[PDB]
């Protein structure tokens, strides 16, 4: 319905720089927080379109997405995005949507870890309902395989160059030992390790996630710069150092066209950001509210009305 750049040209033209300004603050107490808040960008657009649906807290009326299984005790960052709402509602007021907030710290976040900038389409509108069916159903599973993952994505409109520079996310964040532990010790049933997984990140990862443990324990998703938003995702790839099943599967995949694309951004960082913004700005187009439809909700947390 046609976002467009310049959205708030005349009502809140600082909102780039004020976002910006608040999420480099988060980091200063969180390394974390830039990978959090692009994978609420995600997550959000995953389900029903990028319309801040995952946002909304339990009620009466809305059964959260916070709660379906990708996201409950996974997604974070939500009090962080409260707080860039507040200082654009302090700014200006009834403005700027929570579902565009979520596009603007996407772009702020990999900027500041030394990503590349690309230009935010604004315009996204707030819905007023939720949907936790489906975040269980078209989120991407680390483990259901790369052309169910490949389905998924062509799904929202996204095809495969956008699924291998998207999956480059993963240059920095966490991971939880419940979302790889499959690879650690019977892989598919085989009895044995993934063997695609590095013996030497196999080991620790061992160590780091016992068999019959709580689960407790968090690593990297990319081990050779954990925090640095860069192509070392795939150079990782090519030495089977890739964390998630998801993550490896796009190398190690006999005959897929992933292979070569991984190549590719392995051999020149500036293809990766390149491709990485034009695919950032493709997810952020599927299915927007805007117009009239939905609301500019006050506070992300709640529909208008509500609090
Ligand atoms: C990026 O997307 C933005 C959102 O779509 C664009 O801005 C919107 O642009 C429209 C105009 O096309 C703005 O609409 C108007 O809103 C005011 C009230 O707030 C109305 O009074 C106004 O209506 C009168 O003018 C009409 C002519 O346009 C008459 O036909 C009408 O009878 C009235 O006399 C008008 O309301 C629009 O009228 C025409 C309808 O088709 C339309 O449904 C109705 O909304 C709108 O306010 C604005 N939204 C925001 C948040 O700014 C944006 O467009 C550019 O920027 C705006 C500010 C305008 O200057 C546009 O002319 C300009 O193209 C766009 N930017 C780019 C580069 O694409
Ligand atoms: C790594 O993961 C593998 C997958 O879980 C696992 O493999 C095997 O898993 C099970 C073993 O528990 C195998 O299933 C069994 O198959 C035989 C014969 O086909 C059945 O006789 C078994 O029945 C059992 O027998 C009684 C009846 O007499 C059952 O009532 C009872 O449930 C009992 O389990 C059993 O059958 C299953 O029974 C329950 C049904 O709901 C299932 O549909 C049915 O399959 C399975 O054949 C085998 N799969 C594969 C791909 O190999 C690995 O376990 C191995 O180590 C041991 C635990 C032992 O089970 C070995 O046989 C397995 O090879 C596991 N490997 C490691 C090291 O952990
Ligand atoms: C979407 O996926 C989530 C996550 O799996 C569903 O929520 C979870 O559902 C399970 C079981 O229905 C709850 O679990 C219990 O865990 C045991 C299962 O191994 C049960 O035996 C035992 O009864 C436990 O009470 C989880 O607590 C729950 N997890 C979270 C984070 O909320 C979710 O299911 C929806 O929510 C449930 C509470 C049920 O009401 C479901 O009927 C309901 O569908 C899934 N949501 C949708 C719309 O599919
Ligand atoms: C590593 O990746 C970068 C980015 O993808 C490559 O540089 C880009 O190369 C493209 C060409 O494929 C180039 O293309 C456009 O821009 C032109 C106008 O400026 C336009 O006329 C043209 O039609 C294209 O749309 C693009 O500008 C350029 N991006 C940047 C930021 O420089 C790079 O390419 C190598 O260097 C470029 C300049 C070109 O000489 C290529 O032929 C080279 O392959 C990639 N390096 C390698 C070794 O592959
Ligand atoms: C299991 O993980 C190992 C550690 O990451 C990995 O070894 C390392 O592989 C890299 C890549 O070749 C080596 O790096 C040099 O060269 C490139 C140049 O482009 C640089 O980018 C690097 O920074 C570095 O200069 C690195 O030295 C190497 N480390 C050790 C101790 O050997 C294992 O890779 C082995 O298998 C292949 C990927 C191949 O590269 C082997 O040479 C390498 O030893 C990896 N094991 C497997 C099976 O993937
Ligand atoms: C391609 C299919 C994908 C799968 C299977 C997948 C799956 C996962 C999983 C399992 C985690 C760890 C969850 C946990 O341990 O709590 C994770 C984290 C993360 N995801 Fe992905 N994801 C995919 C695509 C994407 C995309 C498209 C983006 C963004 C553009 C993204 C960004 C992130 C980030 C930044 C983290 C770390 C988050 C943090 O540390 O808070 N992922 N993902
Ligand atoms: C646009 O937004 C930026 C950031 O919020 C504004 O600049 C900051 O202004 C504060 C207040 O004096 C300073 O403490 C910061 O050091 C500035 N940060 C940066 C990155 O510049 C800026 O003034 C805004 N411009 C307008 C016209 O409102
Ligand atoms: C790789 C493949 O053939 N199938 C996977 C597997 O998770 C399952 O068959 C299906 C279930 O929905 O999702 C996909
Ligand atoms: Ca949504
Ligand atoms: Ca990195």
């Amino acid at each position: 319905g046609s976002l467009n750049a310049t959205f708030y040209a005349g009502t809140c033209p600082n909102a780039s720089a004020m976002v910006r300004t608040i999420v480099q603050q988060a980091f200063q107490s969180d390394s974390r927080i830039g990978a959090s808040l692009i994978r609420l960008h995600f997550h959000d657009c995953f389900v029903l379109g990028c319309d801040a649906s995952i946002l909304l807290d339990n009620s009466g009326s809305i059964i959260s997405e916070k709660n379906a299984g990708p996201n409950a005790n996974s997604a974070r960052g939500f009090n962080v995005v409260d707080n860039i709402k507040t200082a654009l509602e302090n700014a200006c007021p009834g403005v700027v949507s929570c579902t565009d907030v979520l596009a603007l710290a996407s772009q702020a976040s990999v900027s500041l870890s030394g990503g590349p900038s690309w230009t935010v389409d604004l315009g996204r509108r707030d819905t007023l309902t939720a949907n936790q069916a489906g975040a269980n159903s078209s989120i991407p599973s680390p483990t259901q395989g790369l052309s169910n993952i490949t389905s998924k994505f062509s799904a929202v409109g996204l095809n495969t160059n956008d699924l291998v520079a998207l999956s480059g996310a993963h240059t920095f964040g966490r991971a939880t030992c419940g979302v790889f532990s499959n690879r650690l010790f019977n892989f598919s049933g085989k009895g044995n390790p993934d063997p695609t997984l590095n013996t030497t990140l196999l080991s620790t990862l061992q160590e780091l996630c016992p068999q019959k443990g709580r689960g407790s324990g968090s690593t990297n998703l990319d081990l050779s710069t954990p925090d640095a938003f860069d192509n070392n995702y795939f150079t990782n790839l090519q030495s089977n150092n890739g964390l998630l099943q998801s993550d490896q599967e796009l190398f190690s995949t006999t005959g897929s066209a992933t292979i070569a694309i991984v190549t590719s951004f392995a051999s020149n960082q500036t293809l990766f950001f390149q491709a990485f913004a034009q695919s950032m700005i493709n997810m952020g187009n599927i299915s927007p509210l805007t117009g009239s439809s939905g609301e500019i909700r006050l506070d992300c947390k709640k529909t208008n009305g509500s609090g």
